[PDB]
């Protein structure tokens, strides 16, 4: 059960700070699916350097379970962004486990050195024992760090307890980046690190893969406000841009965004980073 794992991650926040319940809390908690049969559980709460720190967590009634769980800073603290993104059958498992970067590592050195110079040793333990996942949506890839937890698994009782001590180390050593985390003081560096997330919230508010499922589960309009109002909440207040003003690759000849998934393609069969956490995919 991912549950545990929620109740490990408000615990442990807790001891290097304090939460406070999230206004969204009042208005998304419990759903039903549309057939009454999955139960949707969600959590939401707030810090002083966190902006949002909410969960998502469904166990069906056939062996699925998901999670989604992240940790989105306030602006003044550019923090990685935690993400942990679960997807569960009684068969297979689809796992991405990341502090994804609040800006670019790809070109410039500074942010990644600032962050992952120290971590590039738990990445590496863990890449060993959940290998990469393969092929993958290449734009994802804008977004993810050198330590970066993407795999598929078939499920197992010693597969299972890996995945859990992985989200446990990952989940720690965020919160010894947000003990030394200190507040922005340039004005202009703080737009820079909001239009950052809501970039970030835009793009996976449009595209993240489980957007299928949920609306499977509760239908096209409640699915839209949970991803863009809970799971996503900041694309309407953090930002006037649109997706297709971040990311005008996906304009299709009618005006609208482009169904596809993937402008790229699937891209990247091995991991796209080294046992240094250099790049070189
Ligand atoms: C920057 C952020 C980021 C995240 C976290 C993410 C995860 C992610 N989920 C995937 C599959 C998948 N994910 C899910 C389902 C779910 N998955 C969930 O994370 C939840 C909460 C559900 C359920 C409601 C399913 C069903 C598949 C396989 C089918 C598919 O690929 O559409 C894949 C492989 C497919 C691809 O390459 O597109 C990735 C990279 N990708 C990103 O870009
Ligand atoms: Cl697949
Ligand atoms: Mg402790
Ligand atoms: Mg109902």
């Amino acid at each position: 059960s991912y549950k545990k794992l929620i109740h490990f991650a408000l615990e442990e926040t807790n001891t290097h700070t304090l939460l406070s319940p999230s206004p969204l809390q009042e208005k998304y908690s419990s759903l039903l699916s549309m057939d009454d049969k999955t139960e949707l559980q969600m959590l939401s709460f707030e810090a002083h350097k966190i902006r949002l720190l909410r969960s998502l967590c469904i166990e069906g009634s056939d062996g699925m379970q998901v999670l989604d769980f992240a940790a989105f800073p306030k602006p003044e603290f550019d923090l990685p962004i935690f993400c942990a993104n679960f997807f569960t059958t009684a068969k297979m498992n689809i796992i991405v486990l990341d502090l994804n970067p609040l800006h670019d590592i790809m070109d410039q050195e500074d942010y990644k050195e600032k962050y992952y110079k120290d971590l590039i040793t738990l990445g590496l333990k863990y890449s060993k024992l959940l290998p990469w996942g393969g092929k993958l949506t290449s734009e994802s890839l804008r977004f993810f760090s050198p330590i970066v937890i993407w795999t598929r698994f078939s499920s197992s009782p010693h597969n299972h307890s890996v995945l859990f001590s992985a989200f446990k180390d990952y989940y720690q050593a965020w919160l010894g980046l947000m003990d030394r985390s200190e507040g922005e003081t340039d004005a202009s560096q703080i737009a820079c690190n909001c239009e950052a997330q809501h970039r970030y919230l835009t793009w996976r508010s449009e595209k993240d893969p489980g957007h299928g499922v949920l609306k499977r589960l509760i239908g096209e309009d409640l699915a839209k406000d949970v991803i863009t109002k809970f799971l996503f909440n900041g694309v309407n207040e953090l930002g006037n841009k649109t997706f297709l003003d971040y990311f005008p690759e996906y304009r299709c000849e009618d005006g609208k965004v482009n169904e596809k998934r993937s402008m790229i393609g699937k891209s990247f069969e091995n991991r796209p980073w080294n046992a240094r956490g250099e790049f070189i995919g």
